[PDB]
């Protein structure tokens, strides 16, 4: 089963400027717990935004070109993505916008992050077609000291 990740401000932004510019402790929290003990395939520009492994996590990058850090596992197609995950119940893939794109026809869930937050961007989250997905998990949350930013988590799974 292949699921997406992301967190996404108003209008499904997603980065500016190959960051992201808020700053949510639960939310990353969220994505710790959702990713861990499981591969992650990510693309080249959201590797260079990482900036390091995940600890704890089978680390996939897509990239057209020689990889440059034996450190994590390196591809060039979606379908060697897929195969270098080996036989796991759950790959996640944690974008960026076009590596996003890719894998939602692929995807039978999602973990999204809707953040009440008016964000300049340069990356959104796939258009996806609402009526396709089935939401199974919603939890609200006010802002609070430590996340200046209301937020919804949410799981949709695919009819
Ligand atoms: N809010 C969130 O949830 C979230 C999550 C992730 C990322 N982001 C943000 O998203 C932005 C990055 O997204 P992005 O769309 O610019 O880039 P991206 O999807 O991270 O990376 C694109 C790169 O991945 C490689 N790639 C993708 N598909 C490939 C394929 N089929 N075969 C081979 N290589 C492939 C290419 O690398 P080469 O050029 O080397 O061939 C391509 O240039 C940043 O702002 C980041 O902060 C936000
Ligand atoms: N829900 C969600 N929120 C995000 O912010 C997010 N970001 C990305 C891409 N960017 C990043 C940036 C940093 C870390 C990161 O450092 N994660 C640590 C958390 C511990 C910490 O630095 O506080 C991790 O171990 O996963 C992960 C993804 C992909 N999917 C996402 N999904
Ligand atoms: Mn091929
Ligand atoms: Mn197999
Ligand atoms: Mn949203
Ligand atoms: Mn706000």
């Amino acid at each position: 089963m292949i699921s997406l990740i992301a967190a996404l401000a108003v209008d499904r932004v997603i980065g500016m400027e190959n960051a992201m510019p808020w700053n949510l402790p639960a939310d990353l929290a969220w994505f710790k717990r959702n990713t861990l003990n499981k591969p992650v395939i990510m693309g080249r520009h959201t590797w260079e935004s990482i900036g390091r492994p995940l600890p704890g996590r089978k680390n996939i990058i897509l990239s057209s070109q020689p990889g440059t850090d034996d450190r994590v596992t390196w591809v060039k197609s979606v379908d060697e993505a897929i195969a270098a995950c080996g036989d796991v119940p759950e790959i996640m893939v944690i974008g960026g916008g076009r590596v996003y794109e890719q894998f939602l026809p692929k995807a039978q869930k999602l973990y999204l992050t809707h953040i009440d937050a008016e964000v300049e961007g340069d990356t959104h989250f796939p258009d996806y077609e609402p009526d396709d997905w089935e939401s199974v998990f919603s939890e609200f949350h006010d802002a609070d000291a430590q996340n200046s930013h209301s937020y919804c988590f949410e799981i949709l799974e695919r009819r």
